[PDB]
Formats: C-alpha cells, sequence, structure tokens
C-alpha cells in the first residue's frame, strides 16, 4: 500500500485510456498509445500527462455511455504501487521502476523518459523484468 496507483478507463466507441502513477502526494499521469505486450523490448507509449486530484481517481469525465453511446471515462483500476528504484527520484530523472498492485492491472512495469533515443518527454512503459 505505498503510492496509489490508479489506471482510468476512456471508454466510447473505441477504447483508450491513461497510466496514472501517483508519487508522493502527485498524481503523474501516462497516456496511450498503450496495450498488451510482451516485454521487456516493446516499451508502449507512455505520454506524461497532466497531474490528476488524489482521490479522484473515481470518475474522469465524458459522457456515460449507458444512455445511447457516447463513453465514459472513469476508474477501471485501482490500488498501490511498489518502487524497484527511486520512484520519486527515477521518475524526475527518467528512469522508474515499479510494480501494480490494483483492482484489475498489477505486475512490475518500467517507466523511462523518451528524452533519449526517442521523442522528448513522453516515457516507455515496458515490463519490469530485469530479473
Amino acid at each position: 500500500g505505498l503510492l496509489r496507483y490508479c489506471v482510468q478507463k476512456h471508454d466510447a466507441s473505441r477504447l483508450h485510456y491513461d497510466f496514472r502513477l501517483e508519487l508522493d502526494g502527485t498524481l503523474k499521469s501516462w497516456a496511450v498509445p498503450k496495450g498488451p505486450c510482451l516485454d521487456p523490448a516493446v516499451k508502449r507509449l507512455a505520454v506524461q500527462v497532466e497531474d490528476h486530484p488524489l482521490d479522484y481517481a473515481d470518475f474522469e469525465g465524458s459522457i456515460p455511455q449507458g444512455h445511447y453511446g457516447a463513453g465514459d471515462v472513469i476508474v477501471w483500476d485501482r490500488g498501490a504501487w511498489t518502487p524497484l528504484d527511486d520512484p520519486r527520484e527515477g521518475l524526475e530523472k527518467g528512469h522508474l521502476s515499479f510494480a501494480l498492485d490494483g483492482e484489475k492491472l498489477s505486475g512490475r512495469w518500467h517507466l523511462i523518459r523518451t528524452n533519449l533515443r526517442g521523442k522528448q518527454s513522453q516515457w516507455f512503459l515496458v515490463k519490469a523484468k530485469d530479473g
């Protein structure tokens, strides 16, 4: 039950989401493209998204599709995550190692800032299998 974890599902005619790694009281977020993968080697795109309000992982926005179709963005998975390395530092320094333990999503993953050999400030969500 360390740093809080939550990932939000952006439903609609087409489904997307954003992977939110809350860090020492600030809920960092990371937008798709991101889906299932083998890894580590095929780091999923994790765009370093705005800082979302704490606890508010319940509801993001959009329009409940239960009406007649639209797509609602709410909680899909919620829990906590383990730092495999420096959680605070790595997130600043560009090298994150973590393990999720929540509602639906879990395991071990690495975030890496694409300032090097990549885009600029997006991150790489690859599996944290260094062992």
